[PDB]
This record gives C-alpha cells, structure tokens and sequence, in this order.
C-alpha cells in the first residue's frame, strides 16, 4: 500500500476540511459528474503562531484524478498525505553543517515517508540526480503573475534586472524556481532581491499580488494561468526561460517507474489528459 505524498496547489490539488462527520462535501464537475475526493492527512493550520495539527482532509483536482487512474490501471492501493513542511523540495545544508538533505516532497520520498510524489512537481537534473521521474504528465513553463494592467517584457525587464522596493517580486521558498535563480550567475541581482521576499506557499504569494503587497510572482504557468483565468483582477505576463514538465516522482530504480510512464503515455494518446484539462484547467470564466 503506497504512501502517496502531495501538496496543496490548485487546480492540481485542492485541500478542504472534512465535514463534521469525517466525509467530504458532495460536489459535481462542470460536466455534472461527481468530484472524486480522497482523504489526505496533513497540517491544517500553517498560519505562524498558531499550533499545527495533522488531520484528515479532503483532496481532489487534476493530480488526484490522475492518481486514481494510476491506482486503477496498475492495480495498487494507496494512502495520501500532504508534505509535512509544506514544500516542493530543494537540497539544503542541514543543522548548520556541511551535510545536505532534501526538504519537501523530495526529502519525504528519499526518507521513505513517501513512496511516490503525485503533484505538480517540476522535472529537472538537480532532482533527477536523487530520484526518478515519470515522463511528463503535463508540459508547461515559468511565467509571472501580476495585477491586471501590468506587463513585463520578460527576463530583461528593467524592473527585474535593476530592482527597487517600488516593484517587488518573489517566488516560493524551497521550490526549483528559487534554486534556478540562486544558481544562475547572470541572475544574482534578481536572486538577492527575491531572497528577501519569498513566500512559504503559492497561495500566499498569490494573495499578496491581489492585495498589492507583492507586485510580481514568478511561478508555474500551469498554476498561474489557471489562477489568472479564474481571478479577473490577475493576469500572467512573460515566458521566462525554457519549457518544463510535471512528473510523478519515485525513488531511483523503483519497480513502479516503467508502468507509471506507460500509464501517462496512454493518457496523452487517448484524450484523458485533455479531459482532465477540460475539468480542472479551462472550463469557465473568472469568478474569484
Ligand atoms: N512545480 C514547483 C515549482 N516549479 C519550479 O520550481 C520550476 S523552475 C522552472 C524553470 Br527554471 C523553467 C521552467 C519551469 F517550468 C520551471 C518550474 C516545483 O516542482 O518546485
């Protein structure tokens, strides 16, 4: 029985409380079919100062549908939890030593706290040195979320290249975004500005953009284009860098990998991923 680890990230993974009775609210998709919901245990409260608690919650979204398809196809049982530190996963020196460890879903996978990461997880070489990825289940990139009426030319935008406190930008801590900017020597000035303003989660950075507390949020286009398309006040701008995929994550040399990739290939071939897009990504006008 596989331990699935995932992370709150609309529209791939919604996270909601159970009802009083421990069930999940009965909901239907835009097409009228039941919304599939799985119990995921994890931290409910992340707001600093208040106690944390690991409780049963309700999970659904692109990635949860994808999990259910994988489980049925490949005939496995699972249980799902949210990553305890709330993070995607970067490699960082621990305990003020020279020893390095992965945080986030990365670290949980490596430690055996999870067996499979099922999430909008960016594929790259840094992470590929430690784990294995499926073939992409979704192709995407980096863009920028801003308030309507802002446009950014791209990575050479002066507001990015020559920063001031008049235009604040950030991303999420312990994401591959933060590391890419950390490592690229040509992006040092951007990194140094951002390290001061990064957020613990996407949700928080997004709220900051809406509340005019952050001017620009650098993040996954698959997420941000969904967010911008459902919030009339917010738009995307810029296509930074290169294109990138989301993959299932598994430990090196895992017996799962081949059949997971095969299952994702089928879903690219047969219209299932497109059906998921018509359910979770593009289906109505902005109303938030
Ligand atoms: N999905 C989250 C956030 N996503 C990431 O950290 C990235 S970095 C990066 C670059 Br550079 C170029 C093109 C891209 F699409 C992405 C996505 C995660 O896995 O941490």
């Amino acid at each position: 029985r596989l331990k699935i680890v995932t992370i709150h990230q609309e529209p791939f993974v919604y996270v909601k409380p159970t009802l009083s009775d421990g069930t999940c609210k009965e909901e239907f998709t835009v097409n009228g079919d039941p919304v599939k919901k799985v119990i995921c245990t994890g931290p409910n409260d992340t707001s600093p100062g208040s106690p944390r608690h690991t409780v049963p919650q309700c999970c659904y979204g692109f990635c949860i549908d994808l999990l259910i398809k994988l489980a049925r196809t490949m005939n496995f049982t699972y249980e799902v939890h949210l990553v305890a530190d709330g993070k995607f996963g970067t490699q960082e020196r621990v305990n003020n030593s020279n020893k390095k460890e992965w945080n986030g879903m990365m670290g949980e996978l490596l430690s055996g706290q999870a067996d499979m990461i099922v999430a909008p997880l960016t594929i790259n070489n840094e992470r590929a040195q430690y784990i294995e990825f499926s073939k992409p289940f979704k192709y995407q990139g980096l863009t920028i979320l801003v308030k309507k009426g802002t446009r950014i030319t791209g990575i050479n935008d002066p507001r990015l290249r020559n920063p001031s406190d008049k235009f604040i930008y950030a991303t999420v801590k312990q994401s591959s975004v933060d590391i890419y900017f950390r490592r690229q020597v040509e992006l040092s000035t951007m990194y140094r500005h951002m390290e001061k303003h990064n957020y613990e989660s996407a949700a928080e950075a997004i709220q900051a953009v809406r509340d005019n507390k952050l001017h620009a949020f650098i993040w996954d286009s698959a997420v941000l284009e969904f967010e911008a398309s459902q919030k009339c006040d917010l738009v995307t701008t810029g296509e930074l860098f290169f294109r990138s995929g989301f993959g299932i994550g598994m430990r090196k040399d895992s017996p799962w990998k081949q059949n997971v990739s095969l299952s994702i290939l089928k879903s690219h071939e047969n219209g299932f991923m497109e059906d998921l897009d018509k359910t979770w990504v593009r289906y109505q006008e902005c109303d938030s």
